[PDB]
């Protein structure tokens, strides 16, 4: 099975996910230099504030924070996007080392972590028709930083002991996400894919210009997560990051000058 590991990471992909050598693979490097500002895209539009937060699941790759999708309740709108798309989940990937953990990178520099609020666009009823289309998919990345403590963030943080091993989920209502977000919602916005397998071309990634701040303490947690079930030999989940993959045919476009 794929993963993170010596024999199963990102260079195997490939193999089983051919899609991995892709046009529009992501993550990518932002040059930010090379980006070209658009003043034809507008403002982000980011409607939280109905939010239901319902589950914390570790997958075995990441832990997925899980929202009640089944109506307009926290959307994603505007910016590149056309039309609505809903809050299915969000997750982070993360390092061993405060030094590496984002998958997108700024002028090549590497975050502590990024964060990934994923979201399906409504006009394709549920997120498994949404991963079949170009447009169906909108992932908002959001860099952390290790510095200051996201006192919206710990929450999360103080769960994790529930859901050490692949497979565990523990209940997880009222959850703001409003509290993960930075002040600024400048991005850059480039047309891509998901990160993990199956890969899919589905992914409209919106990636803000201003990273979040999480304390050394609050990372270090996430470090004490599992990629095994319960039972099995124990593997740290770090380092659950595809590096970044070549732009080919692609500008990313910034939002701001
Ligand atoms: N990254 S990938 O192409 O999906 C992949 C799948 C299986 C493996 N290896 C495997 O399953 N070995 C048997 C031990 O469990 C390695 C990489
Ligand atoms: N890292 S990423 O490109 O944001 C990503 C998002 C969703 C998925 N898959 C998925 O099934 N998400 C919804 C889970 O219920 C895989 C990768
Ligand atoms: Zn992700």
């Amino acid at each position: 099975h794929w993963g993170y590991g010596k024999h199963n990471g990102p260079e195997h992909w490939h193999k089983d996910f051919p899609i991995a050598k892709g046009e529009r693979q992501s993550p990518v490097d932002i040059d930010t230099h090379t980006a070209k500002y658009d003043p034809s895209l507008k403002p982000l539009s980011v409607s939280y504030d109905q939010a239901t937060s319902l589950r914390i699941l570790n997958n075995g790759h990441a832990f997925n924070v899980e929202f009640d999708d089944s109506q307009d309740k926290a959307v994603l709108k505007g910016g590149p996007l056309d039309g609505t798309y809903r809050l299915i989940q969000f997750h982070f990937h993360w390092g061993s080392l405060d030094g590496q953990g984002s998958e997108h990178t700024v002028d090549k520099k590497k975050y502590a972590a990024e964060l990934h609020l994923v979201h399906w666009n409504t006009k394709y009823g549920d997120f498994g028709k949404a991963v079949q289309q170009p447009d169906g998919l909108a992932v908002l990345g959001i860099f952390l930083k290790v510095g200051s403590a996201k006192p919206g963030l710990q929450k999360v943080v103080d769960v994790l002991d529930s859901i050490k091993t692949k497979g565990k989920s523990a209940d997880f209502t009222n959850f703001d996400p409003r509290g993960l977000l930075p002040e600024s919602l400048d991005y850059w916005t480039y047309p891509g894919s998901l990160t993990t397998p199956p890969l899919l071309e589905c992914v409209t990634w919106i990636v803000l210009k201003e990273p979040i701040s999480v304390s050394s303490e609050q990372v270090l947690k996430f470090r004490k997560l599992n990629f095994n079930g319960e039972g099995e030999p124990e593997e740290l989940m770090v380092d659950n990051w595809r590096p970044a993959q070549p732009l080919k045919n692609r500008q990313i476009k910034a939002s701001f000058k």
